[PDB]
């Protein structure tokens, strides 16, 4: 991509759902227009009628999500229902955010961009067409992808890490390598944010119905078992029915919470337990809702004497039990909700940096249940078990001490408060790292203490336990699943490179099945 304003033609063919008719029929039915939904949609209405269904609004009533100095912005702002952030805690206690939009959680991100790690796809055991996630990345980056230019505060880490030791210098690069390396980003030059929402403008107009504000609540299932349509509701508390047709499918792409969500207000999932709150069972499934990850964001915030620009986040530092970037930012007197773990903060009265750490995986993980068995506006019960495994905490330890490495580099000295020789001339926003502490158990107190969510959580509906190699539900005819719900562990440090180019890849292979 070059700089453009965010495209905004598609809203020819978005409807509000109350406008939509009581009873629909399309070749494909696709279940939420976030990161993977939005161009599957576009890619299977190149050929075929789809109806794209989505919760929340359109980006244009939020004007904070368009632009690069809005993202602090839409976390600050208060939860009510209709907004593009939605809150809400783990059972872990960690505070978190999910999108509410048109576009998805790319309309509320930090903008990095990525590819997966290569050794990602033979790792799977999925049979990919190498060369064609190769061009459908392409198709995404060319849309939606620049290189980004300078920025200060990325410019001092960038130094850092190379004088840390994350070695080599991979320059700029949207490949997931081990060392130092500018990215990509969704942010363009201009600061307005690109997302994908955009990449409907690739559909075909005459196939392409999107409908927004539209809340599906269930998927429909015939007595063989097949995925028929679905019911989903409109702002007016009106219920419409969509079909689909002969050889045509459901996709669900709800995203981790959503899907899962879906899957068993469906009756799709543990016997046992969907019969203990009166919903039928459809599909006895008992890993849906299982296998959810959360990987662990360990940070510190150091707040320079003198200030510093603000930044997004576009230097990498990549390790194999570390991936580790950095963003600076104004001072507020509101917190952005989950960038720190709870409510009760500091609040920063200058610029600061803060400057993060992301276990990889993770191993830890918990589940997606039902608070509510019969309204899909009422949010799941989500835990993740943050550091339960072992390794994962090992792994938190590692990126805190190369944090401290970081911290004594000649590229972040400038930005002491004190001239003195060790870390603590720094002035901290927060808990500093173990101070003169050395061993261990200070490090691992450090990670169990102040961990928060790197907000790229996945798993819920597994390749391998709930769909096979080909995306499709087992036992069931008519319905795939494709977001982040899908893998066990993370493409790459920064996933909705991926999960933009998954959307588009599954849409390919089926239109080759329909030939
Ligand atoms: C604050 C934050 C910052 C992040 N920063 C980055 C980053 O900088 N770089 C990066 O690569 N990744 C980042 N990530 C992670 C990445 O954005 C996500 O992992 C990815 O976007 C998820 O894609 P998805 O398709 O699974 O879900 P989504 O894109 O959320 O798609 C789900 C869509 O389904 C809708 N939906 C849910 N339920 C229903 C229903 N019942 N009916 C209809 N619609 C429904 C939702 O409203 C949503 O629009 C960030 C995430 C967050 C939350
Ligand atoms: C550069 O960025 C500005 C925002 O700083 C963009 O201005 C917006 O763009 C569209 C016009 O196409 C308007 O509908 C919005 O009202 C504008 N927003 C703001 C905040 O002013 C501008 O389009 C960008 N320029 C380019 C060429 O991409
Ligand atoms: C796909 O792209 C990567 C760069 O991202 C490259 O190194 C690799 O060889 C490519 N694979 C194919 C099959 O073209
Ligand atoms: C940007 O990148 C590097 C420093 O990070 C340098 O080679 C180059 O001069 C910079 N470009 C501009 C236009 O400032
Ligand atoms: C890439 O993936 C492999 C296999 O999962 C993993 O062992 C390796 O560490 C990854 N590389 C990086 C740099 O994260
Ligand atoms: C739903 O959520 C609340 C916390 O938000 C919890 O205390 C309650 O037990 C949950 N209900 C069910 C049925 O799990
Ligand atoms: C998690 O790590 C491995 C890999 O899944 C697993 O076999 C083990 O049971 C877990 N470790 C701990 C300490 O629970």
């Amino acid at each position: 991509a070059n700089t453009s304003a965010h495209d905004f033609s598609y809203l020819k063919f978005v409807y509000n759902a109350t406008d939509t008719s009581s009873e629909g029929s399309y070749d494909y039915i696709v279940i939420g227009g976030g990161t993977s939904g939005c161009p599957l949609a576009a890619t299977l209405s190149e050929k075929y009628k789809v109806l794209l269904l989505e919760r929340g609004t359109i980006a244009t009533e939020y004007p904070n999500t368009l632009t690069a100095d809005g993202f602090a912005y839409n976390l600050q702002q208060q939860d009510d229902g209709k907004t593009p952030v939605e809150r809400f805690v783990s059972e872990d206690g960690i505070d978190n955010v999910r999108a509410r939009i048109l576009g998805g959680t790319t309309i509320i991100n930090a903008g990095v961009y990525a590819r997966a790690n290569i050794s990602f796809y033979s790792q799977t055991g999925i049979e990919w067409d190498l060369d064609l996630v190769n061009k459908t990345y392409e198709w995404v980056e060319d849309a939606i992808v620049v290189k980004p230019n300078n920025q200060s505060w990325q410019s001092v880490i960038g130094e850092g890490f190379l004088e840390a030791g994350i070695l080599p210098d991979n320059g700029f690069s949207l490949d997931h390598e081990a060392g130092t390396r500018l990215t990509g980003s969704t942010f363009d030059n201009n600061g307005t944010r690109h997302a994908a929402d955009e990449l409907l403008n690739k559909g075909d107009p005459n196939n392409l119905l999107v409908a927004v504000q539209a809340s599906v609540e269930k998927i429909l299932f015939s007595s063989n078992l097949s995925a028929i349509g679905v019911i989903y509701t409109d702002s007016d508390g009106n219920s419409h029915q969509a079909f689909v047709r002969g050889n045509g499918e459901v996709i669900v792409s709800a995203g981790t919470i959503g899907t899962p969500q879906l899957l068993l207000l469906s009756g799709v999932g543990p016997e046992s337990y969907l019969s203990s709150l009166n919903i039928t069972v459809v599909q006895p499934n008992p890993y849906v809702g299982q296998f959810v990850y959360d990987n662990p964001r360990n940070f510190i915030n150091i707040l320079p004497p003198n200030p510093i620009e603000a930044s997004v986040a576009t230097v990498l530092g990549i390790r194999s039990d570390y991936y580790q970037v950095s963003l600076s930012s104004l001072p507020f007197s509101t917190p952005p909700f989950s960038l720190f773990p709870t409510t009760s903060y500091p609040l920063p009265n200058s610029t600061f940096a803060h400057i993060v750490s992301q276990v990889p995986g993770p191993l830890s993980h918990g589940s997606v249940t039902l608070n509510s068995s019969s309204d899909v506006r009422i949010a799941p019960n989500i835990k993740f078990n943050y550091y339960s495994n072992s390794t994962d905490l090992a792994n938190c330890v590692s990126g805190m001490k190369k944090l401290g490495d970081l911290l004594r580099t000649k590229a972040l000295e400038p930005y002491k408060a004190r001239d003195v020789l060790g870390i603590d001339g720094f002035n901290y926003l927060g808990v500093p790292l173990p101070e003169n502490q050395t061993d261990d158990a200070s490090f691992e107190t450090f990670c169990l203490d102040n961990v928060a969510s790197y907000w790229h959580y996945h798993g819920g509906s597994l390749v391998g336990k709930v769909l096979d190699d080909s995306f499709r539900v087992m036992g069931i005819k008519a319905l795939r699943v494709v977001d982040a719900s899908t893998f066990p562990y993370e493409p790459n440090s920064h996933p909705q490179g991926f999960y933009l180019m998954l959307g588009r890849y599954v849409g390919l292979q089926i239109l080759q099945e329909r030939s």
